[PDB]
């Protein structure tokens, strides 16, 4: 099975949303904080008739029409995800649902979890199927699915949510370079859910920062030793045409861009100039505990990063940037604005991507783009996503309106025996999305169409 | 990477037990109910001390030294399981503990969840890596690990917990037959668990059962298909020497097994001789929706049935029905004390294995086992396993002792800031076994070996 990666792809955002600039406002924060100092935009928000199994069978249904796919043509199908509805029974068989007809059960996959990293673990588990001695000769189909949800203090700024589609395949637009990788996990206690009945988070702000670079220097590190042996060089910055990253906000894209940067001065490589250097290197004497706890170093980091982080990372940030955190499906989200934006130079290029999921499981991947045929090519995938359609059908919602809809989630997580309230909202989706019609008193789940 | 699948094999069950004769009395039930209306013996629980964590450490631990595999070999570790103390850190990276000093952090893989199913899950994942292009040449390790725990009514008796370990890899005197093999997955609502604060499960056990047989039934179909194609014969309950099964009860286990058997009939296989023509024929004409629901049929199934049954089915009961349900490790359970039973007429025969989870996901799956070279032998596994050694380090509690032990853990299913109680207990378990020392203010949880 022959250059196997992602042939196909759909993204799926609910288009309810507030507004970064209106936030600030609302919550007393300052003029810069929101979209100058998490550098977004605009966030988007499950209400009461969205959630990660509906916008999965948005993006789901999507693409099997879209690509034209028969879903006979599917033999496996995993899911990414950390939000949690049932602690057992996985969303992967509520997808089921849309095979229960083509007739076609006999599909290999579950969920995969460990926090924005699900996605990319179940990626992985696709490629690695249509490798192997069972393969079939069918697709695999990837979902990463999430809502991006943080109570009051100042991480609701940060939620998002969305799901994405991949089709995985041989003789793809999309080549993994199956050896280029770097992986990090470890047993840490940064962004975690302890809280089984709420829906947020405990985090600790500062370790979530210090252990996400403490992986991205591992996994290129890792990365960088594989490809010493593969092609002869050492790896800097200049390697690859593009770097990809999990975007729970973009300021901790420049810093991770940056950051590379910096790895390559420690290894002295390529990309490391006489200027640079000095810059550089007043911070040789840091311990580690130092180059991450450190202020100034950032602050060094994205200067000498500016400019080559406009040309490598900058077109990875439309979607993350107008949408929010999309835990496991941000990674992808930013690897599509990316092909939204640069379908064109991308024939012959080399997109790095780095996946972080905190507690913590992480890995950093390489992939070959290529001049490819349709339906599976990267033209006919940008023109298929419609990113700037999708970003055009948004409805938005005062930061009242939209603070009252997270109360009303907070309500509905983990509880039975509502029907959803239909005016107002039915309306706002688009004519074929699937939203919630109830949960009866077994907290068993209905949805409709449209 | 040839003849991939399991090289070696641990398990590791706590030592906490209640007879079933002893309990049934508890509860007033009747003489045969649990020990024979449930077939089962000796239900296995975690107290304070021991969670799916612990029970990890004990069986990967375990597997290590006594293989003697170096930590630095293993590059893919996934876990299975359907017991969550985390929404969004995966029992995956708690592992990660023991590779923290190996220096080994570049490890795939996380969580697979769907009800029983997440170890096969698992288990095809580290299969499928081991064979994919970006297979590092260094080990796979599963861990299925689950505590099975029910709230008073009549699904209490079947609770049992346990962790197994297998170490994956080519060469493996337990050969996956890659091709030989049918999944079945379905959106259902037969067993789940909606309510996110409690431990304990919605079952609706007639469906329960239903379900699992409709599976089962299409595992079958799919991959008797398969057979035919490869061996150029129609499959029967004759070409496979054992049947190993997802064992929540060894009641079902005989249903089961009893209607591989009916399907045969239906098929008008090499198994089904003249007499069971007549036996089986009154019920050709029932629909499906009739024969799941018929018990005239079961009853004349598992008597056709019984000494095959003796011959392919016994011998994989040990350490379900003296340990009870042991959810993603149960299959792997019963093919554990199928290996300890019958490893010396192992070699050259083919073991089938049903993997049932609800929901739900489904798959049988067929291993050739072989004749091969220590550590990695079925004489060495059996041995290591030492599974006669464990059964006698068992320590049996009162029915009583028992439900209060319950509603303890109830009690800490979720919670945070607790020392635990160790008199009594730490030295009721084996000296090196890992155990929760506490859960502080911030859930985060601490153990302590020995
Ligand atoms: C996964 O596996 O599923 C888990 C995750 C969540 O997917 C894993 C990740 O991707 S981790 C990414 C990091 N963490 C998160 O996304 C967690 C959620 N969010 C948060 O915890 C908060 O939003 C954080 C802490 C990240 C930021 O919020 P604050 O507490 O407000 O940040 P603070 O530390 O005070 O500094 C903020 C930042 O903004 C700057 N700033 C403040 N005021 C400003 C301003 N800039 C411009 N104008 C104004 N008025 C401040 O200087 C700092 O930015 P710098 O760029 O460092 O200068
Ligand atoms: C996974 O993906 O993680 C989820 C699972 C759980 O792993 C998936 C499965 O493996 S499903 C396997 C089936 N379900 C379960 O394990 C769920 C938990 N258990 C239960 O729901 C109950 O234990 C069930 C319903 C299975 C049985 O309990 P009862 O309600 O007591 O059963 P009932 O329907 O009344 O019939 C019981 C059985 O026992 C016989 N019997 C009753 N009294 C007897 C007696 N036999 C002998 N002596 C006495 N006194 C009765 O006739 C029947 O047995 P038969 O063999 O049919 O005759």
């Amino acid at each position: 099975a022959k250059n196997v990666g992602i042939l196909a792809m759909d993204i799926y955002f609910p288009p309810t949303c507030v507004q970064q600039e209106a936030l600030e406002a609302h919550d007393g924060a300052s003029k810069g904080k929101y979209t100058i100092g998490l550098g977004q935009d605009c966030l988007a928000f499950c209400t009461e008739l969205e959630d990660v199994i509906s916008m999965s069978f948005n993006a789901v249904t999507s693409l099997l029409e879209k690509y034209k796919i028969d879903p006979k043509q599917i033999g496996r199908l995993e899911v990414g995800s950390e939000t949690v509805i049932d602690k057992s029974k996985s969303i992967k068989t509520f997808l089921m649902q849309l095979f229960e007809k083509c007739g076609n059960t006999d599909v290999e996959g579950v969920d995969s979890t460990n926090a924005c990293y699900g996605g990319t673990a179940a990626l992985l588990n696709c490629v690695n199927w249509v490798e192997s001695n069972s393969w079939d000769g069918r697709y695999g189909l990837v979902i990463c699915t999430d809502s991006a949800v943080y109570a009051e203090g100042p991480a609701r700024p940060t939620g998002g949510a969305a799901a994405i589609a991949m089709l995985i395949g041989p003789d793809a637009p999309i080549v993994f370079e199956s050896k280029l990788r770097g992986s990090h996990m470890a047993h840490v206690y940064d962004f975690y859910k302890p809280n089984l009945a709420s829906e947020y988070p405990v985090v600790d702000g500062k370790l979530s920062q210090t252990c996400y670079l403490m992986a991205l220097d591992s996994c290129y590190k890792h990365l960088c030793n594989k490809f010493e042996k593969l092609e002869g060089k050492e790896f800097s910055i200049n390697d690859a045409d593009y770097f990809v990253f999990h975007s729970p906000y973009n300021k901790l894209v420049q810093k991770s861009f940056a950051r590379l940067l910096y790895n390559d001065f420690l290894r002295n490589a390529s990309s490391i100039d006489e200027a640079a250097k000095e810059k550089f290197t007043p911070y040789s004497s840091l311990s580690l505990d130092e180059s991450y706890q450190s202020r100034d170093l950032e602050k060094v980091s994205q200067q000498l990063a500016k400019t080559y982080y406009d040309a490598k990372v900058q077109p990875t940030t439309l979607v993350p940037k107008q949408v929010g955190n999309m835990y496991t499906a941000s990674l992808y989200a930013a690897f599509a604005s990316l092909v939204h934006n640069k379908h064109s130079d991308l024939a012959g290029k080399r997109v790095v991507m780095f996946s972080y999921g905190s507690g913590s499981t992480a890995t950093m991947f390489s992939l070959r783009l290529c001049e490819n045929q349709s339906p599976f090519s990267l033209s006919n995938i940008a023109s298929v996503m419609d990113v700037g359609g999708k970003l055009k059908a948004r409805h938005e919602y005062a930061p009242e309106k939209f603070v009252e809809t997270m109360k009303l989630m907070e309500h509905r997580y983990g509880a039975k025996e509502f029907v959803t309230s239909k005016e107002g909202i039915l309306d706002l989706l688009a004519p074929g999305t699937y939203y919630l019609k109830e949960v009866d008193s077994l907290y068993r789940r209905f949805y409709g169409k449209k």
